[PDB]
Order: structure tokens, then sequence, then C-alpha cells
């Protein structure tokens, strides 16, 4: 049983996956923000840091997968699907030029490129996510303007909508109480 | 028969490999500098460009490998990390950014050559060969860069001498004599 957990910053992936974990007894794949050495300067100056950051992320996510395929039962807090989403956001915002974007996408498919039983999309409005970053995120995520969070969220919907038929997506209203979200996830899991 | 051609900038890899090609009838794998969109600004400002550039290179080199019995490789994926290390020793890419690449290179990126032909050459010759046969971009950066690169090529050969079927060619010699030496080594494996 392999469970991807899917959604923007402050959707509540760590919360939801930690809860699933307690209930099922599975480990969480969690690229920990506290070990990422780019994160601290990242938001202070997006133009300079993003490319390198996005590269570090593929490296980190790909290294975990050399350990994830050993195990029958996993929970993924974010997947390798979601990483290109972050690069596209910065591109639409003119924070990484065309060339640097082409390099990544080209790269992503012909260098980097994984079969989830379910992809749980924690669907959430940007307001809630923004306040959940304030409540539960980190120091650094407070630094950048909110337009960034709006485009990211818009780009998550966009991604779900392009790929809805290609992945075993299951949408959870992430506006709901955590208890009710977990209840909904457990019943879907029990039925597969 | 898979032939890697190995050495620093201006050793004469394109010349040597084009010659081998004519003699054997094999295609050349040549990451063409004219298609690399980073190259033009690359040398003008190494700190800004190198990381991205070195990433583009692994991508390009890895994409070619997704393409066959008889090949000649003008530069291999072995030599790419050499360029990143050069810029690191020169403080042109910090520790973090170097760690990211090396980490990456092994656990993301990582291919069996019958021969690795090391076109061994002094930096003076290479510098004058860039001067007459490279391009305008390679003229822009100082020479210390070429000296460390060359030093780092020897270093690499010396660490890996036993792990790859290395064959050293005195690249100071005439092209005709180099080709003569390569063909005889090739004939004695073929
Ligand atoms: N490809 C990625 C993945 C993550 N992050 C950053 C965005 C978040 O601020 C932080 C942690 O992600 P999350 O809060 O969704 O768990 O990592 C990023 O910039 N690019
Ligand atoms: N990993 C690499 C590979 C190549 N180059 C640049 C250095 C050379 O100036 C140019 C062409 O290589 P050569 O003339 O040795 O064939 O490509 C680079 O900066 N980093
Ligand atoms: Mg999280
Ligand atoms: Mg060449």
């Amino acid at each position: 049983m392999k469970i991807a957990i899917f959604g923007t910053v402050g959707a509540g992936k760590s919360t939801i996956s930690a809860e699933i974990s307690k209930k099922l007894g599975y480990e969480i794949f969690k690229e920990p923000v506290e070990e990422n050495p780019y994160f601290e300067q990242y938001y202070k100056d997006l133009k300079k840091t993003v490319f390198k950051m996005q590269i570090y992320m593929l490296t980190a996510r790909s290294k975990q997968l050399k350990q994830a395929k050993n195990l029958e039962n996993i929970i993924f807090d974010r997947t390798l699907l979601e990483d290109p989403i972050f690069m596209k956001v910065n591109y639409d915002l003119n924070n990484v030029d065309q060339t640097d974007y082409n390099t990544y996408i080209d790269f992503y498919n012909n260098v980097v490129l994984l079969s989830f039983d379910i992809v749980i999309y924690l669907r959430v409005s940007t307001k809630t996510a923004i306040s959940r970053i304030k409540k539960r995120g980190r120091s650094e995520e407070l630094l950048i303007g909110e337009e960034y969070w709006e485009t990211l969220n818009k780009n998550y919907e966009e991604f779900y909508k392009q790929n809805v038929y290609d992945f075993p997506f299951f949408v959870v209203d992430a506006e709901l109480d955590v208890k009710t979200q977990i209840e909904l996830i457990m019943n879907k899991l029990n039925s597969i």
C-alpha cells in the first residue's frame, strides 16, 4: 500500500500523513525542510536561489526513492510529481528565465524520471493555506509576498486537472476538521 | 567497439576523434558547444553561470547516452565532475553547491568503454590550441583556470588509472603520429 499525499504549502500534508501513519503503522517519506541547506536564504531572494533549490529537491526526492521501493507500505508527504509544479510557478512569475526552465524540464524527464495506490489531494483555498503557514509553517515562509502562494495553489489545481485521469487521485476537502479528513481517508483506504 | 576520448580543453579531442572516425567509420558523440545556450555568458561571470552550466551538461550527456555497437565519444560523463571540482578549488562555487552536484551526480545521474584515450598535453600547448582553434568565449577567462583544469585532469587519470582501460597519447606529438599510435592500439584489441 503506497500513499502519496498531495497539495500546496500549508494544506496539511505533514498533519494528515502523521495521522494516517498512527492509524496504519506506515513510515512517512518527508524531505525535511530543516536539513535543506538552501531553505534559509531561499525566500529572501528567489531569482538567485530557486534553480539550485529545485535541483537539490529532485536529488533529495530521488535519493529517498532508492529506499522507498524496498518497502511494501509507505506514506509520501509530497512526491516527485509536485516538484516541477514549483519550477513552473517561478517561471510564470518571471523568477527563472526560459532557458533555466527549459534546462530543468528537459532534465526532469530525460535525467530524473513511482506507482502509488492512491494520491490524496488535500484541496484547500489559498486563505486557509496562508493562515496555516502562519499557524504551523516556518519563519522563512512568512518572508515572501502572498501572490506566490496564490499562483502555487492555482498551479496545483491546474496539475490535478491535467492529470486527473492518469493517477488514482482522491480529493479531500482540506477546509474540513482534521478528524473528519482522517475519517474520510481511512474509509477510502479500507475500501481498496 | 566504444572509444572514449579524454582530456582537457584544447587537447585536440575533436581533431583526434574526427580522424579516428574517418579511419574506422564510426559516429562521434559530441555535445556541440554551439547549441549550449549557457556557453556565451559562461566565462564572462563564472560564479553566476557555472552551477547551471554544469547541470545542463549532465542533462545533455545523459540524453545522448539514450542513443549502438561502434561509437566514438568526444568527452565522457567521467570528465564532467572534473569541471565542477576545478571551480570549487577556485572558490567559484561554494561548498553547498558543490555538495549538491556530487551528491546529485552519483545518486541521480549514474557506460562501458573499450578504451579511454587520454590526450595528455601541457597547459601551454592547450592554451595556444584554444588560442588558434577554440572560440572567442574561451579566450575571455584568465589562464589560471586552464592550469587547474589541466592539473585536475592528471589528478583524475592518476586516481582512476586502474579502473578504466586508459591509453595515454602524448598530445604534444603531430596529429598524424597520434592517429598512427591510436590505430595500432585499436587494431591490437579489434
Ligand atoms: N519543489 C519544492 C518543494 C518544496 N519547496 C518548499 C516549499 C515549502 O515552503 C517547503 C516545505 O513544503 P511543505 O510546507 O508543503 O511541506 O519546501 C520548494 O520550494 N520547492
Ligand atoms: N563539464 C564541462 C564540459 C565542457 N565545458 C566547456 C569547457 C570547454 O571550453 C567547452 C568545450 O569543451 P572542449 O573544447 O574540451 O571539447 O565546454 C564546461 O565548462 N564544463
Ligand atoms: Mg510539510
Ligand atoms: Mg572539443
